[PDB]
């Protein structure tokens, strides 16, 4: 279980810590051979190496097998240039592994109900994994320019584009509850009669699981409406962006969701919260992202799903018993930490 | 107060003639003056004139002074050639009048904040105007295809586009709550770029309006999140379709909204949802979208905000007291339109 860790800044190294307790001892208590060792990444990597995503952690990555990844991005960098801005270490990072596939999950943990902005019945039993195209659509087709009169940019997509994600999303799905929703705008647009032809086809090789397709817009309103009819949400680029931070907001807070980057190469799972370099260091920033983020990767990278049930249920556990700031508590980092360790 | 009604085909005719109901009440009791013919339109046309948007119609809209349209489609014609199709003569008929504007309102009546997905203490206070680009973006530029590969789909948009929408929007809200909110993908898309540019330009002229700007897909977590701090919401095509899905669901059901398409021409009144073919004529369609629609046509078509406001109220009360099928009641088309009649 080789590991290659990228703390990063602000709350970056804090969170990841944590994960990193969480994990020796699932480690140390059930025999796993977990290795690791931190790279510099980001705008600490920027601070000694000129570069946010160095040489050696290039390499880290490719020799790890999985990658726990933790924040990036401060003022300290916020005035530097793009190509060695932190945020751009992410961008080079995904492309070194050809990650194609951002899985985001948003789940409402059971007694968390009250947490989220929909009533009760509905925020029960959500459990949704929205799984978006990383590298195409919109976001880099040409052409695309602006000039006075107006502007123009290009979401094309290819039949090998299309079939590797809702690939990924399929195998998933035999993992979860069998059920997959292929997102699009078919009904108004060729990419979408195009994204959804191709996943139809690459539905065949999955009979056990169920296909339903639905359109973009149409979904949105199901994701506020019915979340828990849903297990895994496949779709674009763009469309992944805004299905993703609607579920986002669907279970209590942002500062609990995880991440994962699945692509061809070391896989990446992160927290999908910020740096904030203001509360970095005073202890009180909530570790249940990067934690959780730490159970993905034993479950996607590992296949170890047993384990990664354990950790969330433990995290959902310490939610409850001794809840962080963020949620009405008072555990800091530190002590959540702790309870959540009880459950492991 | 001259009006042009295109019934339509599906529950078209029900819901049309319940908001022609109430407003032949609500003319005849305050000496509105309110003149009107029935034209065909959509499918309905289609089996009269081979065409969606036939001549008569053309010319009964454009001598109207608005359009109170019910809907069009079904399965008498979901096989006709598009040039054809009911739904292509919206699309005429829109351009047909210069009619680029979208006026989608989403509001959770007091005392309704249980009728929506939202926890009462958010859904309580919304009351949003989407204002969506009509004529432009991804939804009609060119180039555009398909084949085995691979398709594509252009987002294209023009500084006069953009500016007589946002023109459109910064007026609503003079008339609201004097606040606009820029939605775009500005963040990492040309267009978005543009848009943002733009809107920018044309704020100026609207010093007494607050311009806030906003990401697409963050804009869709403050939706579901803080509904409330939004009065207008100005933005392009396919991501006005995905925001006002969106906040359609805030305040209960789909065919509670009612639409509107603003322009040069002669305005055009409408209820978002479908033409349910199926229940046509069965008596148990909700003609609170289409009594809604005749009320936005009031304000916005000849300026009473009051008697307007006066219709809305008196739907709110009747979809408490004597509510539809859809909100788990059983008050039919023509029982439900009585009760309305009495807020009147």
């Amino acid at each position: 279980m080789k590991v290659a860790v990228l703390p990063g800044d602000g709350i970056g190294p804090e969170v990841t810590e944590a994960a990193l307790k969480v994990l020796r001892a699932l480690d140390e208590a059930e025999g796993l051979g977990l290795a690791y060792e931190v790279f510099p990444f980001g705008g600490a990597a920027i601070d000694a190496f000129g570069e946010p995503f160095p040489e050696p952690t290039r390499k880290g990555v490719e020799e790890a097998e999985a990658v726990l990844l933790g924040s990036v991005g401060g003022p300290k960098w916020d005035g530097l240039p793009r190509k060695i801005r932190p945020e751009t270490g992410l961008l080079s990072l995904r492309k070194s592994q050809d990650l194609f596939a951002n899985l985001r999950p948003a789940k409402v943990f059971p007694g968390l109900e009250r947490l989220s902005p929909l009533k009760e019945e509905i925020a029960r039993g959500v459990d949704v994994l929205i799984v978006r195209e990383l590298t195409g659509g919109i976001y880099f087709g040409e052409p695309r320019g602006m000039s006075e009169a107006e502007a123009w940019n290009t979401e094309r997509y290819s039949k090998p584009e299309v079939e590797r994600v809702a690939r990924v999303a399929f195998e998933l799905a035999r993992k979860r509850r069998k059920h997959v929703v292929s997102v699009d705008k078919a009904n108004v647009l060729e990419v979408g009669e195009f994204w959804r032809k191709t996943v139809e086809e690459v539905g065949r090789g999955y009979p056990d699981v169920a296909l339903e397709h639905q359109y973009v817009d149409a979904m949105a309103m199901h994701l506020v409406r019915s979340p828990a009819r849903f297990d895994v949400v496949v779709t674009g680029n763009i469309f992944g962006d805004i299905l993703s931070d609607l579920a986002s907001v669907l279970p209590g807070s942002l500062g609990l969701l995880p991440s994962a980057s699945l692509g061809r190469g070391t896989p990446v799972f992160e927290p999908v919260h910020g740096s904030a370099p203001d509360i970095a260091g005073k202890g009180i920033a909530n570790p249940t992202a990067a934690i959780l983020s730490a159970a993905m990767m034993l479950e996607h990278a590992f296949g170890l799903v047993e384990l990664a049930r354990k950790v969330e249920d433990a995290v959902a556990k310490a939610l409850l018993e001794t809840p962080p700031p963020d949620l009405g508590g008072s555990a800091g980092t530190e002590a959540f930490t702790a309870t959540v360790g009880m459950g492991i």
